[PDB]
């Protein structure tokens, strides 16, 4: 069974997987939507309380599932819970980041397509001033690209380089991945973050010199770093920030635990997942908080820069900066730059959400890795002609994957490990072979404080948005439902298959 085959390079891998397309988009677009400061308080306690604990459950569990040549929430469950519905429930482990994957990887396609158009040049150009006169141009530039519907009909139209460039960011998906996790995962992101990390900062650096009568970066900064108190009252804050914190570190995907099965029985997690997890949040906290945010603040202000961010989850980062970077000297180039940035952060998460998926093909159906790799990408590949297709589909993934199911998800690990297994037992597998131990206050916190911190806001998530659900949409989110629930269907089959497997193998040796 493979394994990391240095620690620098698991750190990594495993920074790799959390610093992605949630680090320079996803959190600078929260974070102004909730008054910048407002929604930092919350958002550091969500780290302590939440972000942390479940970083080293899914470590321990990782690494102990490993030990028994598992990678995988299903088989996993079932060892610290012996139970058929463990392995129901630990299907979520493959599903969510399955599915999750099936629409990253799209975005992800968009970030190479646009570095390649910036690189060659071939972009729009806004005359020498007005916002809407130089952001229409890339709005057009965008809905172009992807195909937005003019028409009344909800279909997605993308054009014939988008669709090949697709193929493209797949193609390099199954390159890196076909290699394994030593020899791809973990060679890739030894090259990969360091380049990520220079890219960041010199954006970072260049950003600040941004300067107009509108403002400057350093306005911006500090409506992010200013803390109010008033709005703390406000649960939507605190739902919007236990949600990023756990998009971001990527828990409750069960991602972690299939990259920590590779990590060798007695080595430490306890401080490997601690780096790996402050990496993540310095370069989110930091780098990708002092781009997008400030940029637009200078050349809009922050009240325009607040309703750009409630404008979209893509409008920011796909069409402001590229406009705010096409009025700079070199704007183009620096254009290139963000995008690529941008490719090069959802690239080492692709990787790390389609390794669920094969690890289980491997580990449990006994599939070698070039067949495990290829029929996973054939999976996310057809998947993703919906999300290509048909407009909403996307945004109906990323709230039940990437949003309500990351949470259950993560409190079912939570108790699992904890309650079920037992509170002590996970203790010991968390803190041995631990470089350092974690401290005495962190157990009752996980045993306790998270389990009843998660429980409480899923409640509370529920009394609001469960209305939403059903009451009033589309009659085309039921087509996007139709499919990712017979996606968990025909996971749950290859669960039975290989309980079934393992029978036949018990009795023939
Ligand atoms: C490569 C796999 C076979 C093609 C999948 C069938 C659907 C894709 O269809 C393709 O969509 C593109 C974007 O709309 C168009 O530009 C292409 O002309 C069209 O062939
Ligand atoms: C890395 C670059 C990938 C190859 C780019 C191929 C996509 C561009 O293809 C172009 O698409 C246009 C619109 O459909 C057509 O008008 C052009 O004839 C065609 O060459
Ligand atoms: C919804 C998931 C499946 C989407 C696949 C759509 C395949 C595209 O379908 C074809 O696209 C052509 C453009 O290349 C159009 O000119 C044709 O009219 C259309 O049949
Ligand atoms: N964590 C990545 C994206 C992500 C969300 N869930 C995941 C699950 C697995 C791998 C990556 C992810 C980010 O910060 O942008
Ligand atoms: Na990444
Ligand atoms: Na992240």
């Amino acid at each position: 069974r493979e394994h990391w085959a240095t620690r620098l390079g698991l750190i990594l891998a495993m920074a790799g997987n959390a610093v992605g397309l949630g680090n320079f988009l996803r959190f600078p677009v929260q974070a102004a939507e909730n008054g910048g400061g407002a929604f930092m308080i919350p958002y550091i306690i969500a780290f302590l309380l939440v972000g942390i604990p479940l970083m080293w459950i899914e470590w321990a569990m990782g690494r102990y599932g490993g030990a028994q040549g598992h990678g995988t929430t299903p088989a996993i469950f079932y060892l610290l819970w012996r139970n058929r519905f463990a392995k129901i429930l630990g299907v979520f482990g493959l599903w969510i980041p399955l599915v999750v994957a099936i629409y990253y990887v799209y975005i992800e396609s968009w970030t190479l397509g646009f570095a390649i158009k910036f690189l060659v040049g071939l972009v729009p150009e806004p005359p020498p001033t007005d916002p809407d006169s130089i952001l229409r141009p890339f709005k057009e530039f965008l809905y172009s690209y992807i195909g937005v519907p003019k028409g009344d009909e909800p279909i997605l139209k993308p054009s014939l380089f988008a669709y090949i460039v697709f193929l493209i960011t797949m193609f390099i998906n199954v390159s890196i991945l076909i290699r394994g996790i030593s020899k791809g995962i973990e060679r890739f992101a030894k090259i990969a973050m360091p380049t990520l990390f220079i890219l960041a900062v010199f954006l970072v650096i260049r950003v600040f010199l941004l300067e107009t009568p509108n403002g400057t970066a350093a306005d911006g900064l500090n409506f992010l770093w200013t803390p109010d108190f008033e709005k703390l009252k406000d649960p939507g804050v605190w739902i919007a920030a236990v949600g990023q914190i756990f998009f971001t570190l990527s828990l409750g995907v069960g991602a972690i635990i299939t990259y920590a099965s590779y990590v060798r029985k007695d080595q430490d997690i306890v401080l490997s997942g601690l780096t790996a997890a402050t990496l993540n949040e310095k370069a989110e906290v930091i780098l990708g908080g002092s781009i997008s945010i400030p940029a637009a603040v200078a050349f809009f202000g922050v009240a325009n820069a607040v309703a750009i961010a409630k404008a979209g989850a893509f409008n920011l980062g796909f069409i402001t900066l590229p406009a705010i970077f096409s009025q700079t000297a070199g704007g183009t180039f620096l254009g290139f730059l963000w995008f690529f940035l941008l490719f090069f952060a959802g690239l080492t998460s692709s990787i790390a959400q389609m390794q669920p998926m094969i690890a289980f093909l491997e580990d449990e159906l006994k599939l070698s890795r070039k067949h495990a790799v290829l029929w996973t990408a054939a999976i996310v590949f057809f998947s993703a002609h919906l999300v290509m297709f048909l407009n909403k589909s996307l945004d109906e993934m990323d709230f039940w994957a990437g949003t309500i199911g990351v949470v259950f998800f993560g409190l079912t690990e939570l108790i699992i490990f904890f309650w079920i297994f037992g509170a002590d037992k996970a203790w010991e597998e968390i803190n041995r072979g631990g470089i350092i131990k974690v401290p005495r206050i962190y157990y009752y916190v996980m045993r306790y404080i998270t389990p009843a911190f998660l429980a409480v806001l899923l409640v509370v998530w529920a009394r609001e948005y469960i209305p939403k659900i059903m009451e009033e949409t589309h009659w085309t989110v039921w087509i996007t439902r139709f499919y990712i629930i017979g996606l968990f269907l025909f996971l749950t089959f290859l669960v039975f298959l290989a309980e079934r497997r393992r029978n036949h193998e018990s009795a023939g040796t």
